């Protein structure tokens, strides 16, 4: 016994002082110090707080603008709403679960906070996967002649969704459940026991190989293409150089997001990883907990790439914020 074990909950603590509860019933401020918890709460808050704004400012300044309305635009607007939706779903949740110490909102709120945040990172994963073979197709250009115009942008936004309700949504019914991680103030899937009667052994391995490795192999797919293409591939291609300029700008853009997403989300990936092989071993609250709050950039930083890296929507939206003068 490293920790705790019941119906719904696994806190890294030993009982060995019965002071454990539930984080369904009671504050778990002896799990570590009260002002590393409202330490949590208030970076909730500035995440919801540059995200809220900046995500519905992204979809602000689509809405707007009639010339985003490319497959780039698409993607992004719709991570926008991924964001948000962590931001006033699963963000409010985890906030409010901060400053009391416990979902007391009970497991239907360990679903939402847990769902949206699983939904937010997943959607940014097939997005990326996406956008990786449009870039692809639109550089590569390896099929007959064809055109990924306004009508697949849509069938890929559609995609993504798919295949992140895919993943988040079957612990709400009865394929693995959404569990307390680390603080147990943020939630996740159940790594951490067998519990039989969810089948939390095949959720798990699928969670990873069909919405992690797979998504992967696709969007290192499209790079080893693209690597390939720029060097000697686009050289008979013709492409004149004005096309590529703004379009090199666009694929860099694709990949540092694939970077970005990575570098945010790995830490997470493989601390999961790490306990589900050691299913009930000797580790502290401190240690998910880091990789998970950390990780919730996810509803942030993919909008400010965009805002950074693209000139055009750099133009757009700083025109809607004069109004006039600094377009679509
Ligand atoms: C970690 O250990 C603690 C204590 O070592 C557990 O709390 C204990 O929970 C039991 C079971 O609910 C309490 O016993 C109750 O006592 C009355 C007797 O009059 C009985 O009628 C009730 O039905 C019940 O059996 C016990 O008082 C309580 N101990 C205290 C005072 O701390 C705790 O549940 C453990 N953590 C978990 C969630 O595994
Ligand atoms: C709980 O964590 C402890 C580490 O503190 C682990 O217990 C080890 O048990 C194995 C026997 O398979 C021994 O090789 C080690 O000597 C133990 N370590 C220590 C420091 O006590 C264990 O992995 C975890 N679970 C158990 C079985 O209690
Ligand atoms: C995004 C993503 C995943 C989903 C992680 C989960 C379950 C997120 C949900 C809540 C969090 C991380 C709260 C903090 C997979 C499975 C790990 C692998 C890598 C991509
Ligand atoms: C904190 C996230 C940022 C997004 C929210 C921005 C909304 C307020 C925009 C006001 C900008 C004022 C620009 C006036 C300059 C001109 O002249
Ligand atoms: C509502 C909060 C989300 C953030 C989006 C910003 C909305 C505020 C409106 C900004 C429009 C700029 C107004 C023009 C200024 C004058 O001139």
């Amino acid at each position: 016994m490293n920790g705790t074990e019941g119906p719904n909950f696994y806190v890294p603590f030993s009982n060995k002082t019965g002071v454990v509860r539930s984080p369904f019933e009671a504050p778990q401020y002896y799990l570590a110090e009260p002002w590393q918890f409202s330490m949590l709460a208030a970076y909730m808050f500035l995440l919801i707080m540059l995200g809220f704004p900046i995500n519905f400012l992204t979809l602000y300044v689509t809405v707007q603008h009639k010339k985003l309305r490319t497959p780039l635009n698409y993607i992004l607007l719709n991570l926008a709403v991924a964001d948000l939706f962590m931001v006033f779903g699963g963000f409010t949740t985890t906030l409010y679960t901060s400053l009391h110490g416990y979902f007391v909102f009970g497991p239907t709120g360990c679903n939402l906070e847990g769902f949206f945040a699983t939904l937010g990172g997943e959607i940014a994963l097939w997005s990326l996967v996406v956008l990786a073979i449009e870039r692809y197709v639109v550089v590569c250009k390896p099929m007959s002649n064809f055109r990924f115009g306004e009508n697949h942008a849509i069938m890929g936004v559609a995609f993504t969704w798919v295949m992140a309700l895919a993943c988040a949504a079957p612990p709400l019914v009865g394929w693995s459940r959404y569990i307390p991680e680390g603080m147990q103030c943020s939630c996740g899937i159940d790594y951490y026991t067998p519990h039989e009667e969810t089948n939390n052994e095949s959720f798990v391995i699928y969670m990873f190989v069909v919405h992690f490795i797979i998504p992967l192999i696709v969007i290192f797919f499209c790079y080893g293409q693209l690597v390939f293409t720029v060097k000697e591939a686009a050289a008979q291609q013709q492409e004149s150089a004005t096309t590529q300029k703004a379009e090199k700008e666009v694929t860099r853009m694709v990949i540092i997001m694939v970077i970005a997403f990575l570098i945010c989300w790995l830490p997470y990936a493989g601390v999961a990883f790490y306990i589900f092989t050691h299913q009930g071993s000797d580790f502290g609250p401190i240690f998910m907990t880091i990789p998970a709050f950390f990780a919730k950039t996810s509803a942030v930083y993919n909008p400010v790439i965009y805002i950074m890296m693209n000139k055009q929507f750099r133009n757009c939206m700083v025109t809607t914020l004069c109004c006039g003068k600094n377009d679509d």
